[PDB]
Order: structure tokens, then sequence, then C-alpha cells
């Protein structure tokens, strides 16, 4: 990841005017639309919390966690950690936290400017299936422009519902509590 951290901007859009860090929401979206679509329900929920980190959470099939047989971690940290795609948010996130529920096991990870803390670990037991990504952005990058505006990521996921029209969409904002559903059908 030092190539993005070097130039951030050059990956994720300009970190000053609010492009970039939005964009940062957008690619964390487009992964969890592909891994909703591979489910039944497919639903995303994208989430603003009062302390401007954001959640996208899918209940598609959960990302694989098996050790990748040629990189020796977790195919979720090699998804998190090379080289837009989502290691981009990781490597500009001050922390990221990674949930994974699949084959009946609920795994947590938990990264900090793109770093694991530790492997990618078991914690429990489920019979759900799905995703779920929260990153705080990084206030050593993004400047000036810092929190998350709502009508920036309602426009951008209304465009996403109509395209992927199997897909619904839920966007929330736990700062005001402003809520919408996109679904075309
Ligand atoms: N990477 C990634 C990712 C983030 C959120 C989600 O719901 C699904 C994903 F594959």
């Amino acid at each position: 990841l030092d190539a993005v951290r070097k130039r951030p901007g050059m990956y994720i859009g300009d970190t000053d005017d609010g492009t970039g860090l939005h964009h940062m929401v957008f690619e964390v979206v487009d992964n969890a639309i592909d891994e909703a679509l591979a489910g039944h329900c497919k639903e995303i929920i994208v989430t603003i919390h009062a302390d401007n980190s954001v959640s996208v959470q899918d209940d598609g099939r959960g990302i694989p966690t098996g050790i990748h047989p040629e990189e020796g971690v977790s195919a979720a940290e090699v998804i998190m950690t090379v080289l837009v795609g989502v290691s981009v948010v990781n490597a500009l996130s001050q922390k990221l936290e990674l949930v994974i529920q699949r084959e009946g096991k609920i795994h947590r990870q938990i990264y900090e400017h793109g770093v694991p803390q530790a492997p990618l670990a078991v914690t429990g037991e489920t019979e759900k299936t799905g995703t779920m990504v929260r990153f705080w952005p990084s206030l050593e990058t993004f400047t000036n422009v810092t929190e998350f505006e709502y009508e920036i990521l309602a426009k951008r996921l209304r465009e996403l519902s109509f395209l992927n029209s199997g897909v619904s969409i839920r966007l929330r904002d736990k700062r005001d509590g402003k809520e919408d559903h996109f679904h075309y059908e």
C-alpha cells in the first residue's frame, strides 16, 4: 500500500474538496453490490455514523476467508492489502473494521491505516451470511471537507439502484435520522 499512501489523490481523487472522501464510500459500495448480486436477498445498507465513519453491509455469501495459498494470509486480507479497489480505501482509513459471516462462522478483523492489527479471526457462530466494512477516513489525508454529505451519497446510490435493478439499497444517516430506500424492482 505505500504507493497509495505516497500519492493519495492519484488513487482516490481530490483529498481537500470532498471528492476523494465520497469516492471512498463508492469504492466499498461497488464491492458490496457485486456481493449482493451473487446472493438471494440482494440488499446493501450504507450507514453514515455519528462519528463520521461509514459502514457498508451486504447479505451475500460473505467474502472468502481461506488462506490464499500464494500470499499466505486470508483471502480477505489479500483484498484489503494488495493493489481502484477497497485496498485504497483501507490504506486511507485511520481505522477499518471487517466482519464476514460465512460457512456458519463470524470472522472479524481490524486495520489501522491499512495495517492489519491481527489475522482474520473466527469470533462466533452464525446462520447468516454477508460482509460488512466500516471505515473511518484518515484525517491526516482528508482535509477541509471531512464530513459526509448525505445528498452526495444519495445521488450516486440512486444511479446505482437503476443500473443494478435487482438490488435493494438502503441509506441511513445516524446523525439526523435521514433515510432512503432505493429499489427499482
Ligand atoms: N471489500 C469489500 C466489501 C465491503 C462491504 C461489503 O458489504 C461487501 C464487500 F465485499
